[PDB]
């Protein structure tokens, strides 16, 4: 269910679908935060949700994207909630353009993230 | 009014500034197309409008940003309201970014938002 698909439709679907899973998506920031595993962020810019968990996750999952102001937000929830955030700022963009809310990451970004969540497990 | 104000605040104001115009912004897409002199686009991803009305606006303003599946609607729109859209990769995400909406263009995208208005001119 949560499969990117790259090899499948056009980049004018990708869009609809990128569109589409933002919109249907049901939680509030501080749900979203909690659920995460790591955040990687552009300060000021832009932040990005990741889901890791062996066993459950096959691939890692992106749970949400937050921008300008939210971020600052974000932030905050993050440090409430015990969930770290980090500054990856050309993983951040590139999520952020290409990536599928509640869908596992794309190809293009499976080094940058298993470098992430290598530091996540330490 | 418009000012963009590069010397003044911090990056986390520019972000709030950013959210707050865009959220007070009181047009509809086509009202946005329509008072814009150009588009410029990523494909799929990005379209930003842009006024630019000697003796009207002191510098381009920026009337827009809509992204992902917006940006097929926001193209059909511009053909049917004659709003030229040009293919403009990094400028159309430096502006995503950084501009603010009903302001003037930031510094940094003046020598390739001038190469734009020059084709426009033609
Ligand atoms: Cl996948
Ligand atoms: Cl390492
Ligand atoms: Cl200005
Ligand atoms: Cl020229």
């Amino acid at each position: 269910k949560r499969e990117y698909k790259e090899m499948e439709g056009s980049p004018e679907i990708k869009s609809k679908r990128r569109q589409f899973h933002q919109e249907i998506q049901s939680g509030n920031m501080r749900e979203n935060v909690k659920r995460s595993s790591v955040v990687v962020a552009d300060p000021t810019h832009i932040a990005i949700g990741i889901l890791y968990k062996r066993g459950e996750t096959p691939l890692p999952l992106v749970t949400f994207k937050y921008t300008d102001a939210q971020v600052q937000t974000v932030r905050k929830i993050a440090e409430e909630e015990g969930v770290p955030i980090l500054q990856r700022i050309p993983l951040a963009r590139a999520l952020y353009w290409d990536a599928l809310v509640d869908h596992y990451i794309p190809a293009e970004q499976i080094e940058a993230t298993a470098e992430v969540l290598r530091w996540l497990e330490r």
